[PDB]
């Protein structure tokens, strides 16, 4: 999995640990391994939502399946969790999109996931 | 719907209501309520097109559907415009690319957008 | 194509040319014009990959066509060797998202792709 989270508080609000600990969340919801989760973490960006300029996460959760209708509400249920906790945001102010990708469009260790597996 | 517009040309000449006005236009554009609207802008970026480092936009927005092809043209048309008056970018050098989202594939309020509806 | 290449490495660790000799990298491995092509750079960004905050780069890849299975193996070998070469990374530290879009869902010159072909 490949996630990106940008928000509007300031760096020194997002913890050390935080891309740690979400890969550790991310492993266990999505049945990955977590060699195999990249976090991305944009902070002090400049967010709106609703036009407001309060304080927002917005995130992008990229994998090769486990996104089914079913997994996505306890990914979400666990990434809104997680950010309520450690950014202190509220439920209403965590916003995700998830990308359902197919091996072959995937790049890793120099060739596609797809040419490297069964 | 979820925008970023990413920039070369510096903060300083993004307007503090570039945000705001550019949630009015998509809002009208994609017949979409406002507060469902997030847009993230990053500027002062390394960026190049054609491998010019000259002024540009590179934009993503992301939605629940109102991405037809004719829609996208008219969203074109307007976010273009709305470009060339607020960061005075030639036409050619705003480049946007769109995404029609299942509403499994979106998490709001801690749950998905499929979750939360009928 | 529409690029973005993130990395946790400094700004100063990513040459001045990267962008200039990514996109002849890509014209040719995609057949695709110069011109056609945009890449943006963020460097200095929190990434973590593993868990890791070792060198990484995660790069998306965004274009009509050019991206079959076949061809990705191509641009992942090149993309790769180019980050080898360019970034010191080592090879299972570049990780590549594809997109692979339809013209209806590309803005460019104030309206769709598809609006200004045949």
């Amino acid at each position: 999995p490949m996630v990106r989270v940008a928000t509007n508080l300031p760096d020194k609000d997002v913890p050390a640990n935080f891309e740690e600990r979400l890969t550790d969340l991310l492993a266990e919801s999505m049945n990955k391994p977590r060699n195999r989760i990249a976090i991305e973490v944009l902070a002090g960006q400049r967010i709106t939502h609703g036009a407001s300029r309060n304080p927002v996460a917005v995130i992008k959760v990229e994998s090769i399946g486990a996104l089914s209708a079913d997994d996505n509400i306890r990914h979400t249920q666990k990434i809104t969790q997680f950010c309520q906790d450690t950014l202190k945001l509220p439920k209403d102010k965590v916003i995700i999109t998830y990308f359902d990708l197919q091996p072959i469009h995937v790049g890793f260790n120099g060739t596609t996931v797809a040419a490297a597996t069964m």
